[PDB]
């Protein structure tokens, strides 16, 4: 497939407020969150991945095996638990987060030297794009 390993800096963040609102994140947390420009630090070995969303407020750590369902604790975000599976879809990663909210998930992929992340919940789409510092 592809190796996502890298320290990726955020260039684009569209519709993040609407995504967090769909997760019932409170006004307070949303206001601060929208100002953050979280980086993604990814380390990967084959089907094992650690994806760290890094900000000056809180970090969120995902540590999983592609293809293998796990209990995802979304502490710090909406503090929900999901039954989550990240799967290969050709060269993209597709994440389905089963739980309270319908259609909750995300898609991660590389186009050239850009890392694209699309986050989804209840028909709301947030678009993020990242690049490494060369
Ligand atoms: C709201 C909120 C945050 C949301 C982080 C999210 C939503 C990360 C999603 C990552 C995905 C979907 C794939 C790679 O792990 C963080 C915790 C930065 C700071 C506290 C506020
Ligand atoms: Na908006």
């Amino acid at each position: 497939p592809v190796d996502f390993t890298g320290y990726w800096k955020m260039l684009v963040n569209e519709n993040f407020e609407e995504y967090l609102r769909a997760l019932d994140v409170n006004v307070a947390l949303r206001k601060i969150a929208n100002l953050l420009k979280p980086d993604l630090e990814i380390v990967q070995d084959g089907d094992h991945m650690i994806i760290r969303t890094l900000s000056t407020f809180r970090n969120y750590i995902m540590d999983f095996q592609v293809g293998k369902e796990f209990e995802e604790d979304l502490t710090g975000i909406d503090d929900r638990k999901c039954m989550t599976t990240v799967s290969w879809d050709g060269d993209k990663l597709q994440c389905v987060q089963k739980g309270e909210k319908e259609g909750r998930g995300w898609t991660l992929w590389i186009e050239g030297d850009e890392l694209h992340l699309e986050m989804r919940v209840e028909g709301v789409v947030c678009k993020q794009v990242f690049k490494k510092v060369q």
